């Protein structure tokens, strides 16, 4: 399929960011993409940076010249949204990484596993169109038809995990080729679980059953770290709130672009709008996110860091500080 050449790869080995330190939770990816000309280039460098510096690839018989192909398969297949672009998956790669390496959740996992989750990362949300699952299935569009037929109301994770699988049938974009047998297998099992358990509709029931786990003494081992993949993948995705606020905040513009989209298409089709996805309310910045940190990601991290990942308290602590500084534009208005 394809083949990514020279011409692509070159345009992205040629980029040194020299400004930044990659593995850091106060990494910026909005500085990086606005720094050059090239952004897309920027960021695939930043990933590509972020795999091999983690020397996991090489563990694994994967080259470098293997993993950046992977990379760019991935760039080709996201889209120009506002949100759900390659910059979001990005970041949800960079993220992880922190989450591994400086919350010390490596230790809760193989290196198999790490490396991974690395990876799903960045094919999370492969061909995401700025429109939410809901969307397909209102409007009986294709897709939701295809999943509403097919047993799966989770239409975009399958759609993802389909065009994963798809780019890594190729061997010179396979970056799992050196891995045999179980190893392999879990891999790809681990991988489409992951990204399956992206799918919010789920968020309670995935969140109960890794806390469920991790307070079980005899839990099923291989069951708690595959919980346990899935919550850190699940953790990267709502991980905009975890940010320095200027960074958070340009997260949140984006996302409230894309939604307001959607929400000119369900107009215009003629099915339900909801409240969040309507530019006619100007909606304020201020009080979504702080619904979405008291209802959806304060509960989880403070959760999951009491639980099992103490490693990650900054999660928590930038939430709380970020929550207070939208409260101070509301005191100030
Ligand atoms: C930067 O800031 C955001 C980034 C991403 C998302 C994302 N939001 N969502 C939904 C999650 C659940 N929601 C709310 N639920 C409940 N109980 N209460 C709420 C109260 C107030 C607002 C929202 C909710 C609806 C939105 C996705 O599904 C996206 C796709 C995948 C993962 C997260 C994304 C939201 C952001 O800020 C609002
Ligand atoms: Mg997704
Ligand atoms: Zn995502």
């Amino acid at each position: 399929v394809t083949a990514i050449t020279k011409v692509e790869r070159e345009a992205v080995l040629v980029c040194e960011l020299p400004s930044f330190d990659v593995t850091d939770v106060e990494f910026d990816l909005f500085r990086a993409r606005e720094s050059t000309d090239k952004p897309l280039d920027v960021a695939a460098a930043i990933a590509y940076r972020l795999l091999l510096g983690s020397g996991l690839p090489q563990k694994f018989g994967c080259s470098d010249e293997v993993l950046l192909n992977f990379i760019l398969q991935c760039r080709k297949k996201y889209r120009n949204v506002p949100y759900h672009n390659f910059y979001h998956v990005v970041d949800v790669c960079q993220t992880i990484h922190t989450f591994l390496y400086r919350g010390n959740v490596y230790e809760k996992l193989t290196e198999l596993e790490c490396f991974v989750l690395l990876i799903t990362a960045l094919v999370h949300d492969l061909d995401h169109m700025g429109l939410n699952n809901s969307f397909y299935l209102k409007t009986e569009s294709p897709l939701g038809i295809l999943s509403s037929a097919s047993g799966n109301t989770s239409v975009l994770e399958v759609h993802h995990c389909n065009l994963a699988v798809e780019i890594l049938s190729d061997p010179e974009s396979d970056v799992f080729d050196g891995l045999e047998g179980a190893e392999r297998t879990l891999a790809f099992r681990s991988m489409i679980d992951c990204v399956l358990a992206t799918d919010m509709a789920k968020h309670g029931s995935a969140l109960e059953a890794f806390l469920a786990s991790a307070a079980d003494q005899s839990s099923d081992e291989a069951a708690f770290h595959r919980m346990t993949m899935e919550i850190i993948l699940k953790a990267g995705d709502i991980s905009n709130v975890t940010k320095p606020f200027d960074i958070s905040r340009q997260w949140a513009m984006a996302v409230t672009e894309e939604f307001y989209r959607q929400g000119d298409m369900e107009k215009e089709r003629g099915v339900e709008v909801l409240p969040m996805f309507d530019r006619s309310k100007n909606m304020e910045l201020a009080k979504g996110q702080i619904g979405f940190i008291d209802f959806v990601a304060a509960p989880f991290f403070q959760k999951i860091v009491d639980a099992c990942l103490q490693g990650m308290q900054w999660t928590v602590d930038r939430i709380k500080s970020n929550r207070a500084q939208w409260e101070r534009v509301l005191e100030t208005r």
